[PDB]
C-alpha cells in the first residue's frame, strides 16, 4: 500500500513509537523504497540524534534504501553505522553487496596500513565499524567451517593473527588433514601474497605449526625451508629429525634438501652440523657428492647417442668459419653433456684445428660441459689445456678456466680458490692481450664456481678486473659479479655496478653489467622495483636491455600482472630492437609457472612486423614451455620456422628443441617432421648461415646428455624454482651477443631418472619397478596408461611425463622409506632382507677407491 502512515510516526516524540515505525518500514522497505526515500533526511536525522536509542536501526533503514536506489558508497556508510543491526546471516542481495564492498575497502585500507605497521590490527588505525564487518565475515566462514575461504580473506587483509588463531581452533590434533590445510595456506601465500615481508611471516608461522604436530611432515617442512632459503630453519629441521631417529627418513630428507635447496644454504648447514658432530653419513649426502655421483654414473652408463647427427653437422658446416665451428662445438657439448665421453673430438682432431680466435675458446670450454659433474678427475682432464700447460693460445688457456667452472659448477669451493688466485695475480697487469683472454675465462668460470656465494672476496677480486676497462675481459667480470652476487639484491653491488655502466667506454661491458644487475636481483620481486624503474627510464638502450632482464629474474615464476604489462609495453613501444627482443623473452621467465597462458599472450606478438619481436617470442615460448611438451606453443612456433628472417628461423628451432627435449615420434607424431627439418636446414647449401647454426644447435639440445636430461625450471616436488636452471637459461639467451655464453645452457640440463638407494650403506641395489604404460612409448628414438605394467630397472631413464606411471612393487625386498612421490630423484629404500646378496651398481668414484 503506502508507507506514509509509518513515515508520519517518525515525528512522534517517544522513542518507542519511532522504533516501532522504523521496524515496520523495515518489513516493507523492499517494495516501498521509492516512496520512503523522500523521507530520508528524517530517517538520517534520527541516526544523527545522539539520544535516540535505536539510531542503529535508523542507519540500517537508510542503508537499505540507498542500496535499493543504487547509491552504494552511501549504503555502505550506513550499513557500517548500523553495526550489529546489520545481519550478515540474512541471505539477500543487499547483504552480499555491502559485504563484498566492505571487504574491498578493508583490504585496501590494510595494505596501506601494513607497510607502515605489521601490528596495525592491534591499533585503532582502521575504522572499528569496517573492521567489525571484516572479522564477522571471517567468523561466519569458520562457523560454517569453510576455512579455506576464511583463510583467504584473512590473508587478503594482512591479518596473520586471525590465520594463527583460526588454525589453532581448527586443528583437530587426523594430522594428515592438518597438513593439507597448511599446504593450501602455503600455496596461497606463495602464489598470491605480493608483499614479501608478509609472505615470509606466513611461511615462518606455517613452520612452527608443522614443527609442533605430533606426526611430522618433513616433505612440507622442506618446501618452507627452500622457499625462505633460511639455514636456521634447516638446522632445526634436522635437530628434530635426529630426535625421531629413523635413519632412512633422515637420509631421504637430506636427499630432498640437496636437490631442491640452494647451494649457499647447504654449505651453511653442513658447517653447523659438522661443528655439532652430526652423523657423518648425512653430512656426506648434504655435501652433494653422492647425488652428483649417482647422476654421473647414470649419464655415463645409459648414454644413448646418434653420432651421425654430429657428423652430418661437421661435414655440412665448415669449421674454418668461426660460426659453423661454434655451432658444432656447442652441439657436441650438448649431446655429450655430463656424460664424460670425449669420443667425437678425439675422432676429428683436424676439425678442432681449423677453429680460430674465440671459436678456440668455445671448443676448449666445451670439455667442461661434457665433463660437468666429474668433480674427481675434472681438474685432471683440463690439465693439458690449463695455463702453464704449454698451451698454444690464450684462447685455449682462457677457455680452460671457463670449461673448469662449467665442470665444478655448484661444487666449486676448491675451484673458486684456484681461480681467485689467477685473477688477483693478473688483475694488476694491463695492455696485455694474453692476460685479457685469460681474465675472461677466469671470470666466466669463477662465476660458475662462486655462483650464489655472495662471497665478498671474489666479488672484490672480480671488481678489479672490471676497472681495467678492457673490452675483452670486462664483460666476463660483470657477468661473474652477477653470478657471484646472484639473488642478494645487495645494494652496495647494485650501486657500484650501475654507476660504472655509464662511466665505461665499452658497450659490451655495459651490456654485461645490465645482465649482472638482473642476476643480483634474481628472485627479489617488488624489492627490485626501484632499480627497475631507473633502468627502464634510462636513455641508454643497453640499460633498458638490462631493465627487461631484471624483471624477468626479479619476477621470475611469479605471474605478476604489473610486470607482464610493463614488458608488453616495452616490447611494443620501445625504440630499440634489442630491447624489444629482451622484453618479449623476459615474458617467458615471468610466466614460466603459468606456461599454458604463454602461447596466447604472445601469439599476436609472433605476427608482428618487427623481426626482433618475432624472434623474442620464439624464446619466450622456449623458456616457459621448456620441460613441457605443450602443443599450443608448437603451433605458434611452427610458422616462425618458415619465417623470412634468418635469425627468427634460428630462434624458432632452438625453442622447439627446448620444448620437445626427449620427445619422440611415438609420443608426439609431429616430432619426426621437426627433427627431419633440423636436418634439411643443415644439409642445404642455400640455407642461411644463421638458420643452420640454429638447426645444428637445436639437434644438440633435442638430444642433450645422451637423451637422459630434460630442462625444468620449477622443481616438481617443492614447487620451488631451480636457480641453476634459470640462470642457465638467462645466460643462454645472451648467446647472440657472445657465443661462448651458449654453454651456460648446460646448467639447465637435469637427469631424468628414479634412483633407488639402500639407506643403511648408501649403496645402489639392482631391482625392478613397475611402470603402468605401454613399453614402446618411452623408448629412445630409433635413430598412455596400461593396466598391465612392465618392468623397469633401477637407475634408468624415466621421462618426466612417465614418473606418474612408476610404482614400487608391493611385495619385494626393497620398500621406500616414505611413500613414493611419483616423480624423479633419489628415493631411499629400506631393505627387508639385509643378509641376502644383491647386485650393486658401481659408482664411477667407487672404482677409483
Amino acid at each position: 500500500t503506502t508507507a506514509a502512515p509509518l513515515l508520519a510516526l517518525l515525528r512522534e516524540n517517544q522513542d518507542s513509537v519511532k522504533t516501532y515505525a522504523l521496524e515496520s518500514i523495515n518489513n516493507v522497505v523492499d517494495q516501498l523504497w521509492s516512496e520512503i526515500s523522500n523521507e530520508l533526511p528524517d530517517i538520517e536525522a534520527l541516526y544523527d540524534d545522539d539520544t535516540f536509542s535505536d539510531r542503529e536501526m535508523a542507519a540500517l533503514i537508510a542503508s537499505k534504501v540507498y542500496y535499493n536506489l543504487g547509491e552504494y558508497e552511501s549504503a555502505v556508510k550506513y550499513a557500517l553505522a548500523a553495526k550489529d543491526r546489520f545481519d550478515i546471516d540474512e541471505k539477500s542481495q543487499f547483504v552480499e553487496t555491502i559485504v563484498s564492498k566492505s571487504i574491498e575497502m578493508y583490504v585496501q585500507e590494510a595494505s596501506k596500513q601494513y607497510t607502515k605497521d605489521e601490528q596495525f590490527y592491534t591499533k585503532d588505525i582502521i575504522d572499528p565499524k569496517l573492521t567489525s564487518i571484516f572479522e564477522r565475515m571471517i567468523e561466519k566462514c569458520l562457523k560454517a567451517s569453510e576455512l579455506k575461504l576464511a583463510l583467504g580473506i584473512a590473508l587478503e587483509g594482512y591479518r596473520l593473527d586471525i590465520i594463527e588463531s583460526a588454525l589453532k581452533s581448527k586443528l583437530d590434533q587426523s594430522t594428515s588433514e592438518n597438513v593439507k590445510i597448511i599446504n593450501y595456506l602455503l600455496t596461497l601465500a606463495i602464489t598470491t601474497v605480493t608483499n614479501s615481508k608478509f609472505r615470509s611471516s606466513i611461511l615462518r608461522k606455517s613452520f612452527d605449526f608443522l614443527m609442533n604436530m605430533p606426526n611430522c611432515d618433513y616433505l612440507t617442512l622442506n618446501k618452507v625451508v627452500v622457499n625462505l632459503n633460511d639455514a636456521g630453519l634447516a638446522l632445526q629441521l634436522f635437530k628434530k629429525l635426529k630426535e625421531e631417529n629413523d635413519e632412512g627418513l633422515s637420509a631421504q630428507i637430506a636427499f630432498d634438501l640437496v636437490s631442491s635447496a640452494s647451494q649457499q644454504l647447504l654449505e651453511i648447514l653442513v658447517t653447523e652440523l659438522t661443528a655439532q658432530g652430526y652423523d657423518p653419513a648425512l653430512l656426506n649426502i648434504l655435501s652433494g657428492l653422492p647425488t652428483c655421483d649417482y647422476y654421473n654414473t647414470f649419464l655415463l652408463n645409459n648414454k644413448n647417442i646418434d653420432i651421425g647427427l654430429l657428423n652430418k653437422s661437421k661435414s655440412s658446416l665448415d669449421g674454418k668459419f668461426s660460426l659453423f665451428h661454434t655451432a658444432v662445438s656447442v652441439a657436441n657439448g650438448f649431446m655429450h653433456a655430463g656424460t664424460t665421453d670425449n669420443s667425437f673430438i678425439k675422432a676429428n682432431l683436424p676439425w678442432l684445428g681449423k677453429a680460430q680466435n674465440w671459436a678456440k675458446f668455445t671448443a676448449t670450454a666445451s670439455l667442461g660441459v661434457i665433463h660437468k659433474g666429474n668433480l674427481l678427475e675434472g681438474k685432471k682432464v683440463m690439465a693439458p689445456y690449463l695455463p702453464g700447460s704449454r698451451a698454444s693460445s690464450r684462447f685455449i688457456k682462457g677457455g680452460s678456466l671457463y670449461g673448469l667452472g662449467l665442470i665444478y659448477a655448484g661444487f666449486g669451493r676448491d675451484t673458486t680458490d684456484y681461480l681467485k688466485n689467477i685473477i688477483v695475480e693478473n688483475s694488476g697487469t694491463s695492455g696485455d692481450e694474453d692476460v685479457d683472454v685469460l681474465l675472461h675465462g677466469a671470470s666466466l668460470g669463477i662465476g660458475l664456481a662462486a655462483m650464489g656465494s655472495a662471497n665478498i672476496e671474489v666479488y672484490e677480486a672480480l671488481k678489479e678486473v672490471l676497472y681495467n676497462d678492457s673490452a675483452t675481459s670486462g664483460e666476463a667480470a660483470a657477468l661473474g659479479m652477477g653470478l657471484c652476487m646472484l639473488g642478494t639484491g645487495k645494494p652496495e653491488a647494485i650501486h657500484d655496478m650501475f654507476t660504472y655502466s655509464q662511466e665505461t667506454q665499452h658497450g659490451n661491458i655495459t651490456r654485461g653489467l645490465a645482465v649482472g644487475l638482473a642476476l643480483i636481483n634474481y628472485g627479489r620481486q617488488e624489492l627490485a622495483d626501484d632499480l627497475i624503474t631507473k633502468m627502464l627510464a634510462s636513455d641508454e638502450s643497453l640499460l633498458r636491455y638490462g631493465g627487461a632482464f631484471t624483471i624477468a629474474l626479479a619476477y621470475a615464476g611469479t605471474g605478476n600482472n604489473s610486470a607482464v604489462k610493463r614488458l608488453l609495453h616495452v616490447a611494443v613501444s620501445d625504440s630499440n630492437d634489442d630491447v624489444r627482443r629482451a622484453a618479449v623473452i623476459a615474458l617467458g621467465f615471468v610466466l614460466l609457472r603459468d606456461y599454458t597462458t604463454v602461447p596466447r599472450i604472445v601469439q599476436l606478438l609472433s605476427k608482428s612486423h618487427n623481426a626482433h619481436v618475432r624472434c623474442g617470442t620464439a624464446f619466450a615460448l622456449g623458456i616457459a614451455c621448456a620441460g613441457k611438451g605443450l602443443q599450443s606453443a608448437i603451433d605458434v612456433l611452427d610458422p616462425l620456422t618458415k619465417d623470412p628472417v634468418d635469425f627468427v628461423r634460428q630462434a624458432a628451432m632452438i625453442a622447439l628443441s627446448m620444448i620437445l627435449i626427449q620427445q619422440t615420434e611415438k609420443l608426439n607424431p609431429q616430432v619426426a617432421d621437426i627433427n627431419k627439418n633440423f636436418l634439411s636446414v643443415i644439409t642445404n647449401k642455400h640455407q642461411e648461415g644463421l638458420a643452420k647454426f640454429g638447426a645444428c644447435v637445436a639437434q644438440g639440445i633435442m638430444n642433450a646428455g645422451g637423451r637422459n636430461v630434460t630442462i625444468q625450471l620449477e622443481n616438481a616436488d617443492t614447487g620451488t624454482l631451480d636457480t641453476k636452471s634459470v640462470v642457465g637459461l638467462v645466460m643462454f639467451s645472451q648467446f647472440w651477443y657472445w657465443f661462448p655464453l651458449a654453454h651456460f645452457l648446460s646448467l639447465s640440463f637435469t637427469p631424468t631418472t628414479v634412483i633407488g638407494i639402500r639407506g643403511s650403506d648408501q649403496a645402489i641395489p639392482k631391482f625392478q619397478m613397475n611402470c603402468y604404460a605401454k613399453e614402446d612409448a618411452f623408448s629412445y628414438p630409433r635413430m598412455k596408461y596400461s593396466s598391465k605394467p612392465y618392468k623397469v630397472d633401477n637407475m634408468t631413464r624415466i621421462l618426466p611425463q612417465q614418473s606418474r606411471y612408476i610404482s614400487f612393487i608391493k611385495d619385494d625386498r626393497f620398500v621406500p622409506v616414505r611413500k613414493f612421490k611419483g616423480n624423479n630423484g633419489v628415493v631411499v629404500l629400506r631393505d627387508r632382507e639385509p643378509k641376502e646378496p644383491v647386485a650393486l651398481i658401481e659408482t664411477v668414484r667407487q672404482m677409483k677407491d
